[PDB]
């Protein structure tokens, strides 16, 4: 909030907390309105102005869903990128879901600091676990990405990226998993200038839009993540909204995703996001969200959302 005090609102969040039970209604009508920065300097706040360990705290008094995603707003930015792809990282089927969307989606910059943090917290870096429990070429594309060798600068070098157009029907025709250069660094390696201008190329050089194609060829996660790549160079949010969408949508709702997606995303771009879901899925995310939810827990979201329309 405007102008925020966090000793001042954490003495509320202590309050509430207060007598067995809790008061969770109003756990929203302040945490949930406030920025990160702002949540973690209540943290600061009720350690000293309490004495307890805030996060614990939530967490040793709220239930369920409500823990995951409040504890999701309360934690800091890299922390839920780094804990989170933890969480995903193993178990059954990896929820390479959450890799594709934890990968594909950060910048060179922000993918670093993240592994340097998995790598902290536990012992053993992300490609490290990525090696066992992501596996074959689809693993391939992950490594790449959590290494972060990738170009930076917006610039066109219309010859090799010509070339590169050229290059991806080669390894075009080859289902995507020949020549283990084209498909992993023409899409893992080189600037969005440069890559989406070679998808103004193979538009054209091949009739077949680099889209279309990249379904029609590949096929299972490695597909996921090469086009995972291409929705968050292309526009992110169409994909957040995509990954949204295709969350809620379905027998009952696959609620992790949603999760570290609703809280994630929450602060750059669920105006834009909500947008891309309002054409491309014909209503509003936040109706989506309304259905498909329970109590505070959905009204929450609808204020990650932001809103109705």
């Amino acid at each position: 909030a405007s102008g925020f005090n966090a000793a001042e609102d954490a003495q509320t969040l202590r309050k509430a907390m207060k007598g067995l039970g809790t008061d969770e209604d109003a756990i929203i009508n302040v945490l949930a309105y406030r920025s990160t920065a702002q949540r973690q300097e209540i943290r600061t706040a009720y350690k000293t102005t309490i004495g307890r360990d805030l996060m614990d705290d939530l967490k040793s008094e709220l239930s369920g869903n409500f823990e995951q995603v409040i504890l999701g707003m309360m934690t800091p930015t890299v922390l839920y990128d780094v804990q989170e792809v933890r969480k995903a990282m193993k178990g059954a089927g990896t929820d390479e879901g959450c890799l594709i969307e934890i990968l594909a989606s950060r910048t060179p910059e922000e993918i670093r600091r993240i592994n340097q943090t998995y790598q902290l917290q536990y012992g053993r870096s992300l490609e490290d676990d990525i090696r066992s429990d992501t596996s074959f070429m689809f693993q391939r594309v992950l490594v790449s990405l959590s290494a972060g060798g990738r170009d930076e600068s917006n610039y066109l070098d219309d010859a090799l990226m010509r070339q590169d157009a050229q290059d991806l029907y080669e390894a075009g025709e080859k289902k995507w998993g020949t020549d283990e250069v084209k498909f992993l660094t023409v899409l893992c390696s080189r600037n969005r200038n440069h890559l989406l201008h070679v998808f103004d190329e193979y538009k054209r050089i091949a009739q077949k839009d680099i889209e279309q194609s990249i379904k029609s060829e590949t096929s299972g996660s490695f597909e996921d993540a090469l086009l995972a790549i291409v929705k968050c160079m292309r526009n992110k949010s169409a994909y957040f909204a995509e990954r949204l969408y295709k969350s809620m949508k379905g027998l009952g709702t696959d609620d992790d995703t949603l999760i570290r997606v609703m809280v994630s995303r929450a602060e750059i771009d669920m105006l834009d996001i909500r947008a891309n879901f309002k054409r491309l899925y014909g209503k509003s995310l936040y109706s989506f969200i309304k259905g498909d939810t329970s109590g505070d827990y959905r009204k929450v979201l609808l204020i990650l959302c932001g809103g109705d329309d």
